[PDB]
């Protein structure tokens, strides 16, 4: 039975509790009766504190009452930090008056403006800084810098200091939601608290925005520094909240359409039917980039669908391109009908690729996934064009196909032909950010394979494991002699696991069921060797089949419950900056042969007026809500205080 | 006599003496009484056997409570005064040892162990990629140079954790690519009498570094919180494995010389089991590799959730091997009069042609077993006869086999370890920082070369009873003023608007 | 460091801020001895906003009090 004793800790006399009871309960007459004793000695300091650590001006503080506050300022009590006593419970009329004049509560790295934008209280603010109070510039105890540094951003992501300061609140909100999202990764471990930081940064610039009441204001917000500059550096800033605001999509749409409207008939046959007249369209665009016509390409739904129905047409004499209507085997190519139709396709694509690299500077361009596999498929068509061009010389014996060489230059040219025309005809996946019902679904892709890519670092590891298994447990069993057919895409199934590289490949097609059993007998009697073979190859099979593969739908179910609240919003921030791409100038799909001081002046009066706007909707909104059947509460006990005693 | 009063007694007076506010205002060093009640309460979880929502509660709320007290250092002076406390670490390692995990994923903590673990690795990728590689392939270098000169030459590099890290790391992967090396055809025909490679001679003082290693750290653990971690099991098979191999050479070096070929040797020849448990071992030793994934911030708490969850596969193994085994009695029984093996140049299920599938217990565990991967091809439930009956009721049992195991069974499984995997990312980064911290603690000493084996406490007690004063005060102030606040902020400010007004009137007369 | 300065945002005289605390705290006297200055113009217009964007009007609704609505429009 523990007979312990409280630790050590500083009492309070009785004789002042009789002073802290009225404090607490709130007079006024008995309060400044104890405050009496300021010339007379009760030999009592009247701060000192009671176990609760509070001086009573903190309870003054706590209870609101701001006439014992300013009778125990007039009559000199020691403040400390009462200040930011006071801010922290965002009471008014305490720092009013207070700024009208050993233990912390406060880490002593705190400024009085500080944590008065971490409280994100309008008024405190506004009196703070009519009083001129600096915070620091964001450029031994690591920990004191690193939480300075997260006070000192907290308090600079305040919506109330950015609407109070900061002259362009959008560039501001921008720069910070950049800047809390580098320090995100780069201080490893409040990535937490920076990245709500940044959400609360997007948050707010979005609620800028949502507080537009006339399209042409929209437009001066958008429309501001050729066209839509602000709306670029928006999307060049990755604030996917603030472009997913609906009246920025109506002008989007607006702006995307020119008289597209109906019903998914209409809709279809005037789609297809402008989709086969794209070659007049782009060579009367040609012949006459004027008024005549051309209007259709420079609208971008129209050159869209011209786009469009021009990769799908080089993706269609694809098709066609390896059929037997048709040439024959012989080294030497000499290219065909079709190829000499494919290549003024890939040469537009080539000339594209190197203008919006050449516009880029590689810096973002490289961080785009489909800048890489539009790279990847125009190395490999220069490859295929260089490979035949060097089958094309040296070569004309046209012997049969069946005794060519291995690593014949045609034969690589094919293979590569073939590797490139897989993702020319893939990255027609791109072009779902367009549709209505496509888009979230192929979002939801491209984001769950960034967890597939690491189960393909799990599981590729657990391949090499039981490679080295298995191909130290067989490389003694190399039959081959007879066979005609080797390996193990044979008819009938040899040595599988001989060299690593046959084992890597059986290990890999097992997960498929095509790896069928007898692989693992050898012509012997060796039954317990054969046994563990076939006990090591089990195991493997149940830790990929049953064990990993269900990891993976597990992983890819819960991440992609993560990602529905943004769904629609990382959507919305895709096509937009799709139909960003089509708004200036590239018409042709493969047919590739003062002025400011009004505009800063009513940028400034719009900005005035969203900034009112916006403090409007948070104080009479988040001051709100409950605080909004208190306050008539406040002022039914006041007004009857006021009638009580002005009665007499 | 009681045993509802004497269970509800203790129960009150265990979550009586887990009160933040009791620990506070007695119990003179409260990280220590919070630790051994939460582990007391975790052993009550499991001992006594049904309050165990109360007890773990109560656990869960002093590790919360632990953590908070940590919460309010504001100097790192005074973090190191509290981790550094008893060589260095000591109740950081105390921490760990009582799994502690709230308190040690603690983010100033964090900052502290990572400070220890870099010291100057600062960037990005490609910079942090190129440099890693770089300190990797020295790593040769760098353990001689501390041989041979243990000083503040370059040694001060394997006394960093960080290149001692990327150095263990790139010994062990080596070991691991002249094993992938150790099966080509560059490098011995087949004779009974091994007299090992040169491959092998170069993995031998790699085998023998985890000998000494393993021994070190189970003989400085007492087999006790050694054993159970799962680690130290697979390094104890993955060693045995390699002393069976080591010696079955030995035993095949001598008394075999006759190079007769290895198509006519016998079964259970001590070259082929020697093979085999060669294979054996060092599937285990490449498969190891997997923890190492307690470093990276991407593959973390994906491999926390892999060994989590095997914990739920782990009891799929247990009904799943009892269908297995009344299936195989069923079948068996069905099937053992019909015994073909006439002719029959190949036998069993392994064959090419799948031949008596179920005769034998051990071929029908073994065919139902592969049913499960599509490679049981249904000419199996055939006999040379025309017994119809039984040949469809053979058939009849294998595909209710089939329909158990693959569209119940397994889809049970995923139910099952997808609303466990539900339960933990509440608690996943947690639990991944302990796992990075303890890996962490791992390179802290002194154990340098991965594979190349050949008064003073007064003033500190004074500190610590300062700051745990300090960080006392600073807990039931952020308690009183947040807790008791919440709604009772506004109500007490009602409280005071009337009371103040009652005394406004009393005293008006 | 940044020394910056408020945005440009119509302020309040202290004259008016005696006025509009009587109006939040909820007198009936003290504002309607205000409000005896429709005839004796005391430099103010007693419907001039706040920092916050009010009118006192705007308060009384606020503040739910139906009586300094109707003392208000009473004095139009
Ligand atoms: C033969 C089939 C099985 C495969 C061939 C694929 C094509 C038939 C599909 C692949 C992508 C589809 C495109 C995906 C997206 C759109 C966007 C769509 O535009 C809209 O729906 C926008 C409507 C809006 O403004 O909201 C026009 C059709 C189009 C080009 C689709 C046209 C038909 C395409 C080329
Ligand atoms: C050939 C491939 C398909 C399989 C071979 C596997 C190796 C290439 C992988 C397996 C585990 C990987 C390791 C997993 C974890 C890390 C931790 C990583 O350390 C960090 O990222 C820490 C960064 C930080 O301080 O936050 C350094 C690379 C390393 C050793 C990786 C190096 C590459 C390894 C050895
Ligand atoms: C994660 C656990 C991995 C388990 C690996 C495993 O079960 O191997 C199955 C082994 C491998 O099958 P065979 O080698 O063909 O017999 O089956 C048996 O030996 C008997 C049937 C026993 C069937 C269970
Ligand atoms: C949990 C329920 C288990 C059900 C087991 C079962 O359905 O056995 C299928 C049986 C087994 O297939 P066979 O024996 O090959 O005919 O199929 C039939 O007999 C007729 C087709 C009927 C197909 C349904």
């Amino acid at each position: 039975i523990p007979l312990r004793i409280v630790r050590a800790e500083s009492e309070l006399s009785t004789q002042e509790k009789s002073y802290l009871s009225a404090v607490e309960k709130g007079d006024y007459a008995s309060v400044k009766l104890a405050l009496e004793e300021a010339e007379i000695y009760f030999k009592i300091n009247i701060n000192c504190i009671d176990p609760l650590g509070r001086t009573a001006l903190l309870i003054a503080i706590e209870n609101e009452n701001l006439e014992i506050i300013e009778l125990l300022l007039s009559f000199n009590v020691y403040v400390g930090d009462a200040l930011l006593h006071a801010i922290r419970k965002e009471v008014v009329g305490a720092v009013e008056l207070l700024l009208n004049h050993q233990f912390s509560d406060f880490t002593p790295d705190i400024t009085p403006i500080i944590l008065a934008a971490h409280t994100n209280n309008y008024e405190i603010i506004k009196m703070l800084v009519q009083k001129g109070v600096s915070v620091p510039q964001p450029h031994v105890d690591s920990l004191r810098h690193s939480r300075s540094r997260l006070n000192i951003y907290k308090a600079l992501a305040s919506p109330s200091l950015i609407a109070l300061s900061s002259e362009d609140p959008f560039l501001t909100a921008f720069q910070l939601s950049w800047e809390l999202q580098e320090l995100s990764k780069v201080e490893n471990e409040f990535k937490a608290e920076y990245e709500e930081l940044s959400h609360q940064c997007k948050h707010f610039a979005k609620d800028l925005l949502d507080q537009t009441r006339s399209s042409r204001e929209l437009e001066l917000i958008l429309n501001f520094r050729n066209e839509l500059a602000r709306l670029k550096l928006a999307i060049k800033y990755r604030q996917k909240e603030f472009v997913a605001q609906p009246n920025c999509q109506q002008l989007l749409a607006s702006r995307w359409y020119d008289e597209f409207p109906r019903h998914w008939a209409g809709k279809l046959i005037t789609c297809v039917f402008i989709g086969l007249m794209f070659p007049l369209l782009s060579l009367c665009y040609l012949v006459a980039p004027k008024s005549r016509y051309g209007l259709f390409i420079r609208k971008p739904f129209i050159k869209f669908i011209c786009h469009t129905a021009s990769y799908l047409t080089f993706l269609f004499l694809l098709l066609l391109a390896s059929q037997h209507i048709v040439n024959p085997d012989r080294q030497g190519p000499k290219p065909t009908t079709v190829e000499w139709m494919i290549l003024p396709w890939v040469l537009g694509f080539i000339w594209t690729e190197i203008k919006q690299m050449w516009d880029g500077g590689f810096q973002d361009y490289i961080h785009d996934w489909w800048n890489l596999m539009d790279f990847v498929m125009n190395s490999l068509y220069l490859a295929t064009i260089s490979l035949k061009i060097v089958a094309y010389v040296k070569y004309s014996g046209c012997k049969p196909r069946d005794t060519w060489e291995m690593w014949h230059p045609t034969l690589v040219a094919e293979a590569v032909f073939a590797i490139a025309n897989i993702f020319s005809s893939l990255r027609l996946i791109s072009l779902f950010t367009a549709n209505s019902h496509l888009g979230p679904l192929q979002i939801s892709l491209g984001r769950m394979l960034l967890d597939i890519l690491k189960f393909l670092f799990i599981y590729c590891l657990v391949l090499l494991a039981f490679a080295n298994g298995l191909n130290q447990l067989y490389f003694y069993y190399e039959n081959s002699e007879g066979m005609t057919c080797k390996g193990i895409r044979c008819e009938r199934q040899n040595n599988a696991f001989s060299t690593l590289f046959e084992t890597l490949q059986s290990l890999f097609w097992s997960i498929f069921g095509l790896i069928s059993l007898y692989v693992t007998n050898v012509k012997a009697d060796h039954k317990f060797t054969e046994f563990v073979g076939a006990t090591m190859f089990g195991t493997y099979n149940v830790i990929s089949l049953v064990v990993l593969l269900n990891m993976l739908i597990a992983m890819m179910n819960n991440s992609y419950q993560h990602i529905a609240d943004h769904a629609d919003i990382e959507w919305k921030f895709a096509r937009t900056k799709l139909w960003m791409s089509y708004f200036e100038t590239l018409p042709p799909p493969f047919n590739i042969i003062a002025e400011n001081v009004r505009l800063n002046h009513q940028y400034q009066e719009v900005l005035r007026n969203l900034v009112k706007r916006y403090v409007a909707a948070m104080i009479r909104d988040a001051k709100t809500e409950t605080e909004e059947n208190f306050k008539e509460l406040k002022q039914d006990i006041s007004s009857f205080r006021y009638e009580v005693i002005g009665m007499m």
